[PDB]
Parts: C-alpha cells; sequence; structure tokens
C-alpha cells in the first residue's frame, strides 16, 4: 500500500537509473552493489508480484535505504546526462560513483533520516481508516512527536529511536497480522518507562478507543465465563496504562491453567 | 528562468520559511544569520526592486549559497511542521538549527555544487535562443562538458573551475551588456591553452555560427569601408581561433586610428 508501493517504485527507479548510467552493462562494480535490487527488475516480475515480495520481505524493502541508494545513482545519472553527448571512461565513472556514494551516505543520515521517517509515519496516517494497527500507530506517533518536541532529533535519544524502530516496523507490517500488531503495541507499552504514556498526548476519545481495542482482542480468548466477566469490567478505565495491561495479562494466566 | 529572477525567488522563500518558523521574531540568532536576506524580503519591495538589487550586488545574489541557506530553513521548517500540534522550545529550535546548518553545509558542497552548476548551464541552454550570449555560453559549456567527461567533478580541477566561474558569470550577465559578453568570451578564448579550443568538441555547424557572431559584432564598429571589407575577408574561416580574434582586433584597432 502506501509504503510497499514506494518500495516497488524505488526498485524500478534504481534499475532505470542503472541502465541509463551503464547502457552497455560494463560497470560491474556498481551493478554488483545493486544486484540485490536489480534482480527484482530483471526477472520479469509484475508490479503486483514485487509488491507482495516487499510485504513478505523477499525483496529489499527498507524504503530509507532504497531512497538513499536511489539518490546515489540519481546523482551519477545527473552527471552522465549533463555531459552528454560526451562519454566518460568506465573507471572514471566508478571513481565518481565512489565519491558520490560516501557523500550521499553522509547526507542520508543523522537528523535527516529521522525527519524523513517521521514524515513516513504521518503520511501513512494522513487518511488511515480506524483500524487497530492504525490506532496503535497513531498513538505511538503522537508520543514520538511529543518527545521530539522535548528532545529534538539532532542528538541521539534511546526512547525516540525505539519509537522509530517499532513504529516503522508496525507501519510496514501487513494489515492482516492482527496478532503481530497487538504483540508489538503491547510490547511497546510494557517496555517504555512511563506508566500512562498517552496521558496529555492523545485526545480523551482516542484513549478510550485504545482501551476498548485491547479489551475486544482478549475477550474472545477467555475459556471461562468467570474469567471473561472481570475482564469486561476492566473497560471502566479510560486511559491505557501498564497496570491495565498487566491486569489483562493476569486473566489470560488464570485462564491458561484451566 | 533568469539567474537573478531565481535569486529573488529564494530570497522570498527564505522569508516565508522564517515567518512560519518564528512568527513573533524570537529566534534572534537565526534571524541574525539571515539578516542580509530578511532586510530585503521582510519589507514591501516590488519584485523589480529586489531584482535590481541582485543585479547590482546590493543584496545576496549567490544562487548556490542562497540555495544552501534556504535548504537549512526548509529542513528546520520540516521539523517544526512534522511534530505539530506539539511545539518546541525556542532554545531547542535554535539548537536544532545549528546542527542542521552544519549537516546541510556538508551536503551542499564538493562535487554536488559543481553538478548543480553544470545542470544550471545545461538547463538554461535547453532550446535557448541563438543569441551572441547564448552562443558564447554554449561554446564554453561544451568545452566544460568535455573536460568533465575526461576529469570528473569529484576531484578539484583548476581548468574546470575557471569554466564554471566564467560560465556562471556570463549566465548571470545582463542580456543587454553585449560588449561585456564579447569581452568575457574573448578573454576566455585568449586565456586558455588551445589555439582552437572548440574543434573536436563543438559541432562544425556551431563553430561557423560562432565565427559569424564575432564578425557581426565588429562590423558596425568599422567606420571606413576599406576596413569593413577587410573584416569580411576573415569570414572565410569556419573555426574560431586565437588568430581570428587577433585579426579582428587589429582591424578594429586601425579603425579607431581615424
Amino acid at each position: 500500500e502506501q509504503y510497499h508501493s514506494q518500495v516497488v517504485g524505488k526498485i524500478g527507479y534504481i534499475a532505470r537509473c542503472m541502465q541509463t548510467i551503464d547502457p552497455e552493462n560494463n560497470l560491474k562494480k556498481i551493478r554488483e552493489d545493486y544486484q540485490d535490487v536489480l534482480i527484482w527488475a530483471e526477472k520479469n516480475y509484475r508490479f503486483e508480484e514485487i509488491l507482495e515480495a516487499s510485504k513478505s520481505g523477499k525483496c529489499p524493502n527498507d524504503l530509507d535505504a532504497l531512497s538513499r541508494r536511489s539518490l546515489i545513482l540519481q546523482e551519477l545519472l545527473r552527471l552522465v546526462s549533463s555531459i552528454s553527448p560526451f562519454k566518460m571512461k568506465l573507471d572514471l565513472i566508478e571513481s565518481q560513483y565512489e565519491k558520490m556514494k560516501q557523500h550521499v551516505n553522509l547526507w542520508k543520515s543523522d537528523y535527516h533520516v529521522k525527519l524523513n521517517q517521521l514524515n513516513q509515519l504521518t503520511d501513512y496516517l494522513k487518511n488511515a481508516a480506524p483500524t487497530p494497527k492504525n490506532n496503535f500507530l497513531r498513538a505511538m506517533t503522537s508520543v514520538l512527536q511529543m518527545q521530539i518536541a522535548q528532545y529534538g532529533i539532532t542528538e541521539d535519544n534511546e526512547g525516540i529511536n525505539q519509537l522509530f524502530k517499532l513504529g516503522l516496523h508496525l507501519l510496514a507490517m501487513a494489515n492482516e497480522k492482527i496478532d503481530e500488531q497487538y504483540h508489538l503495541f503491547k510490547g511497546y507499552v510494557k517496555d517504555q518507562p512511563e506508566e500512562s504514556p498517552f496521558e496529555g498526548i492523545l485526545p480523551a476519545e482516542d484513549q478510550k478507543i485504545l482501551v476498548k481495542t485491547m479489551i475486544d482482542y482478549a475477550m474472545p480468548k477467555l475459556s471461562s465465563k468467570v474469567l471473561q466477566d472481570k475482564l469486561s469490567a476492566l473497560s471502566s478505565s479510560d486511559v491505557l496504562t501498564k497496570t491495565l495491561l498487566d491486569s489483562i495479562d493476569r486473566i489470560v494466566k488464570e485462564n491458561e491453567k484451566l
């Protein structure tokens, strides 16, 4: 979708740039650098097929890495195109490629990549339908935005870097993996320092939808009426907390013995 | 798009960024860094007044520098805009600005600036009207394209740096200062090693046009019809050579001796 379509676009664009840079297939060093990507554009796959390969992790699907590696070939294509009709010798092209490589890699790092990754999260949520994944993602992103407002992105912050890791992973995760989504979000809430991490950060209406979501997930998995009675009452809270989640986890433990 | 017109465009875009980042004029250090820009753009000047200031040097008119300085504020605006509705303390904003400034300054340097300047000349020459200025510029850019194909732009080459400097200077030169255009091109041809620096590079069709350009320039300056006929005798050459310009100069010297 919004993410894996850009992955396929970057894969097709890298191959287009490589072919125009090296129209006679002689820049073996550069093509070996990109063969992990180029193979998916040379194997007669359709757009839908590469899309499913990106969702299943069969092809390169790190959009930020693909974007950085596309910029390298784009820079080299600009040079090759701007000196037309004059050809450059093959080893000189590779010499230019190595310098552009380290130059672009430095630019595509530090605060800049974090800034791009935040945009990936907000753009993905721009018109996202209210799903558990999208509710988890919008809650995590709002915490991320609040922490960046307090700490910035030019220095390293472990809590922010964890939100980027888990958030982007949830973003690229398949929409049908309900268990993996619930596991990721419950993992983040437990593995973060604050007790009520969403207080003052999300509207009160959204905080209740989060509580109702976690309740409706474990509700059909109670192998006893008595265990499913108290869990239904835990919806009396309107803020997702670590105590509320541990309360749900304890009910699954008492039901696991039965 | 004319050079100085692009200068005004970036001057305006910098002011709109600053107004969105700091609407109440509290980031004193950032506005101090951009004071040479904002003193023109934060007032109600007409476009033509800023344009005349750029063409006369009264306001910053380095298009690559202005592009670099604009990217810093573009990145800083992205951060402030991407964390909304959460806001950042003013000290943190200026702290993020300093690190973004150093990061962008690394990106907007080295081969990348030269690539932008080469792309700037080739963009301008795309379907450009065959005027003396554009013919002079296309002749120098073609020599620049050839030398780059031979040496690249990732390593420093002094001959290439002079073609950029002279090429961009002629690119920004007013289309009406025709005697200044001729003098620049005449000076490049004389201050370069090759006797005929355009053969093997520029097409023979354009070399003949380049010769006829130098003849149509010095013909009105001829007062006596005897010298006017001596200049047309030089038109039998299809190669612009150092000797052809020395001959046209000697014919122009004896005309002033009357």
